[PDB]
């Protein structure tokens, strides 16, 4: 439970959020008491190609403030040759840890968090920034609606359920749609489209083949069933895209 100095001001160790190679997550107090989370980055083994990750995603993640709510607020950072601090907003829960202990999630619910996942992607796609690797863990719960962490630039620490099948082919923004499409589906029968082929490489090829019939059960909301059917094509020009499905009766009409 030792202090931390950032620019200046002092922040002492609440609890640890989370650890995960070379970082580490803090709940941390300013003087007047006010909760942050300060992310810590150790860079005494990281190389100059993980080094330009890291200097990229603070950039671009400094860049995004004031042009969206729907990304993580950065108050201010400290980088050395040796760590990087990272004074942040401090959310409720990640996306990921809230939909395993969730049982049922509301109509509304999910809805509200669909809209929240589109316009933050969006946000990013904008910038010229493509995830490529999204996943529920990206996304935090925080002042009641959900904000994006990460730009997937740097390398951090489920699984391959969320891999769109260009990027096992390839050994776009379409391919966030695709991640996107796998989170809504997961949020609407309760399980990952490929959550059932338990077998990693058996599960790699029924992402990329076709003929290999992905199930939509029959649902109440008739907009919600064609979201996940257009999302989830397994071709990318056949595929809906963001701005398309900001447009998308799911998400404009009541
Ligand atoms: N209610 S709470 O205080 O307990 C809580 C719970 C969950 C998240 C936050 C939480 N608040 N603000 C956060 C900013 C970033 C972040 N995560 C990473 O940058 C990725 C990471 C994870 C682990 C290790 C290394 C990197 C989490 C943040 C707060």
């Amino acid at each position: 439970n030792e202090c931390i100095s950032v620019k200046g001001r002092i922040y002492s160790i609440l609890k640890q959020i989370g650890s995960g190679g070379s970082s580490k997550v803090f709940q941390v107090l300013n003087e007047k008491k006010q909760i942050y989370a300060i992310k810590y980055v150790n860079l005494e083994e990281a190389d100059n190609q993980t080094l330009d990750s890291y200097r990229n995603e603070i950039a671009y993640l400094n860049k995004l403030q004031q042009h969206s709510d729907k990304i993580i607020r950065l108050y201010d950072y400290e980088i050395t040759d040796q760590y990087i601090y990272m004074v942040m907003e401090c959310g409720n829960i990640d996306l990921n840890s809230w939909l395993k202990k969730k049982k049922s999630i509301d109509p509304w619910e999910r809805k509200s968090y669909w809209k929240n996942m589109l316009e933050a992607v969006h946000t990013i796609h904008q910038h010229g920034i493509v995830h490529s690797d999204l996943k529920p863990a990206n996304f935090l719960i925080v002042d009641g609606m959900l904000k994006l962490i990460d730009f997937g630039i740097a390398n951090q620490m489920g699984t391959v359920n969320y891999m769109p099948p260009e990027a096992i082919k390839d050994m776009s923004p379409k391919s966030d749609v695709w991640s996107l499409g796998c989170i809504l589906y997961y949020m609407t029968y309760g399980k990952t489209p490929f959550q059932q082929i338990i077998n990693q490489i058996s599960k790699l090829h029924a992402i990329i083949d076709p003929n290999h019939e992905i199930e939509f059960p029959d649902i109440p909301e008739k907009d919600l069933q064609d979201v996940l059917k257009c999302c989830l094509k397994r071709d990318p020009k056949q595929r809906i895209s963001i701005p398309e499905l900001l447009a998308h009766p799911y998400v404009q009409i009541q």
